[PDB]
């Protein structure tokens, strides 16, 4: 080649990676064919060569793993201490040239840097001198007060945010006039934490024109440092005077705290990492990539929690304190939960909290009559059921306090018809919580039923390539058996669904985001993150696209949901919810846009009522056409003769998931009931090319398509009509039949009994409760009304209009969303302003209630008005058994986003489970967190309003003396909650104000606080007060002190000197320095932690050390000694430290 040179074997081969001769031992790369300079140990040890090949000889070899050996004339390599081009070396018994070792050689102490040069460990490595912190202007801007009045503060601390009043003001930057009461700046105009920082305000205040054109760093003096600082302080007031106005300056001085830089690399870097997220690392795992836990500490005595209370992780497996599966043989008894979720999470171990989440139900319950005294029809505008929502990431103990609340009110316990009349739900995800909810729980709230959840998605949705067998639906693992239901009361109450609001839907947008912006949203988790309203639109047309498709070309949604529907739908023991998204477009206005399944799941919903009623029973021929029936009312099996309601009732349901079904001459059957032989039937679903037709009566129906059953009163179908077909709405076959000649009084449904029941279950699955279904009336992507949005755009006015359209459909539980205003922070989904859907909130009690200049100010779904008149033009709608729709509340005890006000805390950073993640610098330090409410907000007038009354009553005495199954203590009713503060959560999601964004002076090692004159926070800094400050290293006849720039003397703590060197200083105030009497390696604080202390005073930090008598020790990145560890090299070269801390030793 050309600048290449490569060599061939006597043979096909390329020799690619090992030595060869030629005339010179030349080393050919492993992979390049390319000659490379290597250090070969063949012959005698430690030869080495160049490129060109032959010996080095008196000069530097570099090695493939990028070891430096240097050699002498000879060819022999050096070893121990080396001088090379008036420069120390030091070449381990390796041969190999070292970087960050420290020792004694030679009776010489070299510390050997980053370079591989050796540095005198004698000479002083820090600027010696102090330098006063008193200007003539420190008098001025020296504050006018050293307490709470003076300055912005969270409970007393200061954060780089903090405003404070100085004494004088430079007023225009020209005249030094007494401050007035309202003559607050930054504090970061006149004082900052280290040089560093002020450099940095220095450049960039100049970048805004308030600064001089000359850059400054942490390297440039302190007294050059300051008096720019005064030029930029002319420069600002000036401006002041100017725009008559301080919001300028707050902006400025917020933007520059989260200002980015370029770095040596070229890359863009933070400017001030302990001022934002940067500095804030622990483990990803938790929704929002990071997760504090609040816990304990003496400095901050009110946001500390109770003894015994922040129990995170009760879910329903772990209530007890340990894991108990409720399951057995085919099931699941698998916990999914955990403590943190999102925002900030409430602590519902707190009693006084449980009490507060008490209050809230019976608020929502009667929020008619609470909002609306004077509205003489104000008690027909109350929630009847809940929705209790993430049951795995609270504490379990809630679904017993709600149990008992409905049992205290409406009487639930007493039978069918009062239980019946307030229908719950859990989301309860985890495969143990259905018999938790079982035996632990009573059945006080439904369970979902997942099993079915899961089988109609994998038998039916997926494409072909991923799709189940039909024949799965008659499975063991199944929670409810149909292959041959034939009693009542048996099965384990429940509510089964396709799709909802987050399930099967925010994911699927979520997917496609990402794979057309890999780039900035590479996982489908992390896409739930993105909050730029283009990237939903983009995605939605494609998701809106694909839904119009043909099943073979579905590249993202899902196949046969008309097909899933029926059998949902017609199945027994089971309490139905249909989501909102399945009839209706995902995105855009409320109801104004239907999907191609609406014709087939509405026939199905209106049939429902008619027809599906009695025993059931599935198969699935040797084809894998699953043939569901149902008997009809009173006939629970194919050889029961039935009642006189049985004749007219009962459906029939066949389904295959095959496009190509090729049935031959095989024949399918439809064994409907003995109940219903010599009978004609009629179709009220079928399946085209051109897609699914519906017939709405009999008389819509061609004569030719009538079939009659036979003696056994069996139905049978062929080739001719049963084939495989691929549209938009089925892959497969899908057909659904009904019994000819019912009439328009004839309804399905049963009436609940008044009669007492055996056992602890509040529900029990017959056929009153599957007279039942829900309809889940709202989507994530809805459009959200915009700020001059006509009236008739908001849902729940477009709900009170539609209301006969429910009832006709055969609901009984409208679900309504989350009613709570909500955040546009954007921090996750549900809080970006696209999708306020309500899940997010700061303000539990406010459902939509007017402004203080009394403009009405909606949710996204209306005002308190208009969802009053959704719950009543629901109410006035009545069912089968006279019966209103129940309306349900979403329940959400959780968490709480976006809070107002700042809270001084104790922090650990965490994963999501609330395990330590164990940085060392994030170990109960204090954050300043938005965690407290307004104290003027509807939690203010609300919160623990009705407790005193409720305990007064009779009826809720057992809800008040029952024993909290995770507590052991009994719920707290004593306390209001009307500010929401620190003290009530478990903990919360990272919020980027940084590490250091609560200020501290790092001489002693304390907090500033203003609101304090205790011993345990630091006085404010000394120039801050007119007093005498100085700032630096000074070596004395005794030793070398140290001075913050707050002017403070540095006593038992370590300090990083100009971002090289670490020192500490002792008890009496002084640096620790090694001597020739006391060595290098050192304990230090009474820690068990041994460090290596040069005679400088530095600390040296991922670096290796030296014994006089030999051993080397390694010594990590926090500068402590290292114990029964390999540590890996650079160069990749390994070394074992014994549990002694010694290095083991080689030689070869
Ligand atoms: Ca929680």
């Amino acid at each position: 080649d050309n600048n290449k040179t490569q060599y061939f074997g006597p043979d096909g081969a390329q020799v690619k990676g090992a030595f060869q001769q030629v005339n010179k031992n030349i080393y050919f790369d492993a992979q390049t064919g390319y000659a490379r300079q290597n250090v070969g140990f063949l012959d005698g040890t430690a030869k080495g060569f160049d490129e060109q090949g032959n010996q080095i000889k008196s000069g530097i070899a570099t090695d493939l793993s990028g070891n430096v050996y240097y050699f002498d004339a000879s060819g022999k390599m050096l070893t121990g201490v080396q001088n090379i081009d008036g420069k120390k070396y030091y070449f381990d018994e390796q041969g190999h040239r070292r970087r960050n070792y420290a020792g004694v050689f030679n009776n010489e102490f070299i510390y050997f840097g980053l370079d591989g040069v050796g540095q005198s460990a004698i000479e002083y490595q820090f600027e010696k001198g102090l330098t006063s912190q008193n200007s003539v202007a420190t008098s001025h801007n020296a504050a006018k007060s050293y307490d709470t009045k003076s300055f912005t503060n969270v409970d007393g601390f200061l954060t780089a945010n903090s405003w404070y009043r100085p004494t004088d003001i430079l007023r225009n930057g020209t005249k030094w006039e007494p401050s007035t009461e309202t003559d607050f700046r930054p504090l970061l105009m006149t004082w900052w934490p280290d040089k560093e920082v002020q450099a940095n305000y220095l450049n960039y205040m100049s970048a805004l024109g308030l600064g001089d054109q000359k850059i400054y760093t942490g390297a440039s003096s302190q007294l050059d440092l300051n008096n720019a600082a005064l030029i930029v302080q002319e420069a600002i007031e000036k401006k002041i005077s100017l725009e008559k106005s301080t919001k300028w300056l707050d902006d400025s001085i917020k933007s520059f705290i989260k200002s980015k830089r370029k770095d040596i690399q070229g890359n863009l870097v933070d400017t001030n990492p302990g001022w934002t997220i940067d500095s804030e690392t622990g483990s990803t795992n938790h929704l929002q990539n990071g997760a504090f836990i609040f816990t304990n500490s003496p400095l901050v005595p009110e946001a500390n929690a109770a003894e015994g209370n922040r129990l995170i992780n009760r879910t329903p497996s772990q209530q007890t304190g340990n894991h108990i599966s409720y399951a057995s043989q085919p099931y699941s008894g698998d916990d999914w939960g955990y403590e943190l979720l999102l925002g900030n999470d409430v602590d519902n171990s707190n009693p006084i909290v449980q009490a507060e989440q008490l209050n809230w139900i019976h608020y929502l319950m009667n929020f008619g009559t609470i909002t609306a005294p004077q509205d003489p029809d104000a008690h027909l505008a109350n929630f009847d059921s809940i929705r209790i929502d993430a049951v795995d990431n609270v504490d379990a103990d809630l679904l017993q306090i709600a149990g008992d609340y409905f049992k205290a009110a409406y009487q639930v316990g007493e039978n069918d018809k009062n239980a019946n009349q307030h229908i719950h739900i859990l989301e309860d995800w985890s495969p143990n919580d259905v018999w938790y909810n079982q035996q632990v729980n009573g059945n006080s709230q439904l369970t979902m039923d997942a099993t079915m959840q899961n089988q109609l998605l994998a038998s039916l949705t997926r494409p072909i390539t991923s799709r189940d067998s039909m024949k799965s639906f008659t499975k063991d693992a199944l929670l409810v058996h149909r292959t041959a239901d034939n009693s009542y009361n048996q099965a384990v109450p429940n509510y089964s669904f396709i799709r909802a609001h987050d399930s099967e839907v925010q994911t699927i947008i979520a997917k496609i985001i990402s794979d057309k912006h890999p780039d900035l949203y590479p996982t489908v988790d992390k896409a739930l993150l993105a909050k730029d309203s283009a990237l939903y639109d983009e995605a939605f047309t494609e998701y809106n696209a694909d839904m119009q498709k043909i099943s073979s070309q579905k590249q993202y949604t899902h196949n046969n949901m008309p097909s899933a529907y029926a059998i949902l739908l017609t199945n027994k023991d089971t309490v139905p919810r249909v989501y909102y998204g399945d009839l209706f477009t995902d995105n855009g206005e409320y109801m104004a846009n239907k999907t191609p399944y609406y014709d087939a799941i509405t026939s199905l919903l209106t049939a429902r009522t008619k027809f599906v009623s009695g025993g059931q029973s599935l198969s699935v021929d040797k084809n894998d056409v699953l043939t569901s029936v149902r008997y009809g009312k009173g006939a629970l099996s194919a050889t029961d003769n039935g009642s006189s309601d049985t004749r007219n009732q009962g459906i029939g349901v066949i389904v295959s998931n095959n496009p190509n079904l090729d049935l031959n001459n095989d024949k399918v059957t439809l064994s409907m009931g003995i109940s219903h032989a010599h009978q004609a039937y009629r179709p009220l679903l079928l399946t085209n090319s051109q897609g699914i037709v519906a017939y709405a009566t009999d008389s819509e129906v061609p004569q030719n398509l009538y079939k009659t059953t036979n003696d056994k009163g069996e139905l049978t179908f062929d080739a001719s009509e049963i084939k495989g077909y691929d549209t938009v709405q089925t892959s497969g076959y899908l057909a659904v039949w009904v019994p000819v000649g019912a009439s328009d009084e004839q309804d399905a449904r049963t009436i609940a009994s008044t009669e007492k029941n055996n056992g602890n279950s509040v529900y029990h699955s017959n056929a009153a409760l599957d007279s039942q279904l829900i309809y889940e009336g709202f989507s994530n992507f809805q459009t959200v009304p915009s700020k001059n949005a006509s009236a008739d755009e908001y849902a729940n006015v477009i709900i009170a209009k539609h209301a006969a359209d429910f009832n006709k459909w055969g609901v009984t539980s409208f679900q309504m969303a989350p009613q709570y205003r909500s955040s546009t922070d954007g921090s996750f989904l549900d809080a970006v302003d696209t999708v306020q859907n309500g899940y997010a909130f700061t303000d539990r009690y406010d459902l939509g209630f007017n402004a203080a200049d009394g403009s009405k100010n909606p949710t996204k779904y209306g005002t308190d008005e208009d969802l009053r008149n959704a719950i009543k033009s629901l109410h006035a709608q009545k069912t089968y058994d006279g019966s209103s729709i129940q309306v349900m509340a979403d329940f959400v005890p959780d968490q709480l986003y976006n809070m107002p006000l700042e809270q001084a805390v104790s922090v650990i950073r965490t994963d999501k489970y609330g395990v330590n993640s164990e940085n060392p610098d994030i170990q109960n330090i204090i954050y300043a967190a938005n965690i407290k409410s307004s104290g003027t907000d509807y939690q203010s007038i609300y919160g623990g309003k009705y407790l005193a009354e409720l305990q007064k009553n009779p009826l809720f005495k057992s809800l008040f003396d029952r024993i909290q199954i995770s507590t052991k203590k009994t719920i707290d009713p004593n306390t209001r909650i009307t500010q929401w503060s620190a003290k009530y959560f478990n903990g919360s999601n990272i919020q980027g104000k940084g590490i250091n964004y609560v200020l501290k002076d790092w001489a002693s090692n304390k907090y500033f606080n203003v609101s304090s004159n205790d011993d345990m926070y630091s006085r404010l800094p000394k120039q801050l007060m007119n007093q005498e400050s100085n700032t630096g290293f000074i070596v004395d006849d005794i030793g070398v002190k140290y001075y913050s720039i707050s002017g403070y003397q540095a006593k038992n703590t370590f300090v990083e000197d100009g971002n090289g060197e670490w020192y500490y200083f002792d008890n009496d105030g002084y640096m620790v320095k090694s001597t020739e009497e006391s060595g290098p390696l050192r304990t230090v604080n009474a820690s068990s932690k041994k460090y290596y202390i040069l005679p400088n005073g530095v600390e040296i930090r991922n670096s290796f050390g030296q014994d006089i008598q030999g051993n080397t020790y390694y010594f990590d990145a926090r500068g402590e000694m290292v114990t029964s560890q390999y540590i890996s090299d650079d160069t990749q070269n390994i070394y074992y430290f014994n549990n002694d801390g010694t290095m083991a030793k080689k030689g070869g």
